[PDB]
């Protein structure tokens, strides 16, 4: 499924080049109508990142997120700055379908295993956003991608598989926000290694052909952010492409 994404800094829709907070482009302070148009084009799930919160969990945009989730009638997943079990509970209570977590899942595995026990694996998406080095190590980034964690994608997948891990969002950070194309080889590999996980591809989609290029990877979701903000194609066109390649 196509998963349109919005990223938010202090109420403003933005695109960050490779997630670099010093490299923003602005797309207005009206995310709700934007999402509603996505949903009207047929979007089945929507993705929101609270970039203000990912950088400083003290400054999460909790009121805005609540308004956006309540303002559409399709499932919304939300990430950025979640740190506690109470954070997760509050998002789910406000109608969020799935809570997307990266930092704390790397930093405090015993704690997050407890979250899996309380909320169930259907309610949690593990974000494993990676900088892939020259040797091929898929190093997971945390703290709004500002920190390189020293831990691989695969180590973290194996950490949570025994407590029922089912949803993983995997961004190739080098592609994020660049329109350069998504990392097809990355998803081919990880999807095959972990057929029991529903992977969401993320970062780099630049045109309809880039979506089509993912058809054989086995990913269950295709996140698209920048290309939709720039109008490279419509959500309806993206959905048509994915329906068809499947
Ligand atoms: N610096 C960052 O940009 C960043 N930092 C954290 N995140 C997300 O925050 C959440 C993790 O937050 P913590 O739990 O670590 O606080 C996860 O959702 C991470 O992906 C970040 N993700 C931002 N944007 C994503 O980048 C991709 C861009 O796609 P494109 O436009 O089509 O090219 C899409 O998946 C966008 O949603």
């Amino acid at each position: 499924m196509i998963i349109p994404a919005l990223n938010l800094i202090d109420g403003t829709v933005v695109r960050l080049h490779q997630g670099d907070y010093a490299r923003q482009r602005d797309y207005g302070n009206d995310p709700l109508p934007r999402l509603q148009d996505y949903a009207a084009q047929g979007a089945g799930v929507l993705h929101l990142v609270d970039l203000t919160g990912a950088k400083d969990p003290a400054k999460r945009q909790i009121p805005l997120i609540k308004t956006l989730v309540a303002g559409v009638n399709v499932p919304v997943q939300v990430g950025g700055g979640v740190r506690t079990e109470e954070d997760v509970a509050a998002l789910l209570k406000a109608g969020v379908a799935r809570v997307v977590i990266a930092s704390t899942a790397m930093k405090s595995p015993d704690v997050v295993k407890g979250w899996f026990e309380r909320f169930g694996a259907q309610a949690l998406v593990l974000a494993l956003d990676v900088r892939i080095d020259e040797h091929g190590t898929k190093q997971v980034a945390v703290s709004g991608w500002q920190e390189n964690s020293g831990v691989s994608l695969e180590q973290l997948v194996e950490t949570y598989l025994p407590v029922g891990l089912k949803h993983v969002l995997c961004t190739d950070i080098s592609r994020a926000g660049t329109l350069a194309g998504s990392n097809v080889s990355l998803y081919e590999e990880v999807c095959a290694r972990y057929p029991q996980i529903a992977f969401q591809s993320s970062g780099g989609i630049g045109d309809i052909d880039d979506i089509a290029a993912l058809r054989g990877t086995g990913v269950r979701g295709v996140i698209v952010g920048r290309a939709l903000l720039e109008g490279k194609f419509t959500v309806k066109e993206a959905i048509q492409c994915w329906q068809n390649v499947k």
